[PDB]
């Protein structure tokens, strides 16, 4: 079945594997791994800047921040760019999906719930969408290095799904804040050979990926069919017997997607 086709991916890449897919109206949910706990990584930027959109009115959007060369302690091709000068919160919001912008992530953070209360800030708001499994404990680039096993900045595939479902299928965002964070994901620049290289081309991929140490490689998407049927998929893995530099592998996730549009076709 579907399980022994994922066990099959897990045993060939040498890695844990996690998935989930919401039910629909005709379709089953799809379950693997589901409720275990993955490291976030990046794929937290998109419900982070859902809680940026949600909490002001557009035109802070056009906010100036302005922030120096050593608040880049992580991967930062945009933020390296703007020093001194500074970002705008709508910049931010671009870099931190559209390229996975650390320090603009670590800004939104601080926009939401300031220097010290940024992560709690964030958790807070996926327990205001009703999510109360999910962590974040610690910013850029420390988010991403946690050890097998620990909880903290860990999601789960159900969760995380259930949030980016409400988020762009659901009502969490007013329609025109909702469209913005829906564009960012389709204009990235990092989700091409993850979730959408699992779909055929007539079907419509918006989607955050993420990466970390022990191997970690998710990516988060919404989906829709040629006829404008929606799925949310969330794809989650590690390869953490490999250690902190275990190689990640991007075609587990592609493959993980493919047996999720198989099923849905
Ligand atoms: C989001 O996932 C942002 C950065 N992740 C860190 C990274 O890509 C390094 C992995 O070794
Ligand atoms: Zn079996
Ligand atoms: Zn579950
Ligand atoms: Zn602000």
């Amino acid at each position: 079945d579907l399980a022994d086709r994922f066990a099959e991916l897990e045993r060939r890449y040498d890695a844990r594997l996690g998935v989930y897919v919401p039910a629909t109206g005709t379709t089953a949910a799809i379950e693997y791994r589901a409720d275990e706990r993955f490291a976030f990584c990046s794929t937290f930027k998109a419900p982070l800047v859902a809680a940026v959109l949600h909490q002001n009115p557009l035109t802070h959007l056009d906010k100036l921040i302005t922030y120096t060369s050593d608040d880049i302690r992580s991967r930062s091709p945009v933020a390296q760019q703007h020093v001194q000068t500074g970002m705008t919160i709508g910049q931010l919001c671009d870099a931190a999906i559209r390229y996975s912008d650390g320090t603009a992530a670590n800004l939104l953070l601080a926009d939401l719930g300031g220097p010290g209360g940024g992560t709690a800030a964030f958790t807070g708001y996926l327990r205001s969408l009703g999510d109360t499994v999910s962590r974040l404990d610690a910013e850029e680039p420390e988010l991403n290095r946690d050890p097998p096993g620990d909880e903290r900045d860990t999601t789960t595939p159900h969760a995380i799904a259930l949030v980016l479902q409400q988020l762009v299928l659901g009502n969490a965002l007013p329609p025109d804040k909702r469209a913005l964070l829906t564009d960012w994901m389709a204009r990235n620049t990092t989700g091409a050979k993850r979730i959408r290289a699992g779909f055929p081309a007539d079907w419509k991929v918006i989607d955050k990926t993420g990466t970390g140490d022990y191997g970690r490689a998710n990516d988060i998407a919404v989906v829709w069919s040629p006829t404008g049927v929606p799925y949310v998929v969330a794809v989650m893995s590690d390869r953490a017997g490999g250690g902190y530099d275990a190689e990640p592998r991007e075609a587990l996730l592609a493959e993980a997607a493919t047996c999720v549009a198989g099923v849905l076709a």
